[PDB]
């Protein structure tokens, strides 16, 4: 599994469950084409998004929408979207893990490249 | 000033100077229309992007070009930019300050409204 | 002002007002000696904690009392405070700005030196 | 395993390996007594810190020192220490996971309480 995504909720302190996450790859003319997508499991992770064969170097974007989310402590009209754009490079390690921590008016994201 | 941006560098514990920032607004046909852009000052701040009249209601995307910043420092960054999409002025005018904290493999963005 | 503090509330997208902050300095016998304290303003800033002469070289601990802040808003916080320990003025005087971003179950702290 | 600790490196984008992490519990007179400690594994995690029987409600502190760390991209005289103080409550979920993301002049931490 070359690309994994982990989503956490910063106000409830739990995994972000049943959250839709989309992954796009940049096209030649600079369009974003759909690459892979799914919904986070009960541990806030999303596995089997792609395979080693399909995941080649290029520019990818991981998008997470927090609109539906939060009827928890803080709802807001902000409608924040996490947008993580990065370049997959065959030079560094093989496996990537993208983590996103969500709040109503903020979000942080990190990348852990192992193996 | 209704829309300000502030960038901090968590590697050298200083403001992020000369960073390029682009702001887009979502068009009726789902495309992203250029709205405003500029670069941060020596204090890491970017003011005067737009005015009260130009900043209408809508879905905006703020892109901070972190890759160029880290490479010009010798670092090997993971991300192309630090981005965040949000809805603004949905209930009349408000003042926004988007603040970003940067590291080679991580970043966060926060909004302070009015 | 050589030591400033700035706190932001990521839940309501505003500065964190009236937040208590304590600063300690590590004593020769490893105990933590009270150094300065105060509360953030309506802008979420705390200035005038100390002066250039009082702020000597040493290991300081800045504690932001987040629990009291979240409970007074009705939230159920995880942490007692947001804390961070660091070494200061080890190479002559410098100006520090510690900025903190708060959420009920998470927080970050960043330092901007001179 | 009631209390787990995960440490990540924000400049190298990898798990923080062989990092010493200490856990203290607050004593009656407000002293901090040693509770548990160890060194992060090759995946940046630390397991088997304590047991359900030993981990009762109270105020705990998880400390991580970044002094030795970083002969990686950015070394600094800052000598930052992550200090995560929290109260364990038997009301919320049973398992706690404390995550810490380190940088030379900054750090963020989150808590994920499950089950």
């Amino acid at each position: 599994c070359p690309l994994m995504v982990k989503v956490l909720d910063a106000v409830r302190g739990s995994p972000a469950i049943n959250v839709a996450v989309h992954v796009f790859r940049k096209a030649a003319d600079d369009t974003w084409e759909p690459f892979a997508s799914g919904k986070t499991s009960e541990s806030g992770e999303l596995h089997g998004l792609t395979t080693e064969e399909e995941f080649v170097e290029g520019i990818y974007k991981v998008e997470i929408d927090t609109k539906s989310y939060w009827k928890a402590l803080g709802a807001s009209p902000f409608h924040e979207h996490a947008e993580v754009v990065f370049t997959a490079n065959d030079s560094g390690p093989r496996r990537y893990t993208i983590a996103a921590l969500l709040s109503p008016y903020s979000y942080s994201t990190t990348a852990v490249v192992t193996n």
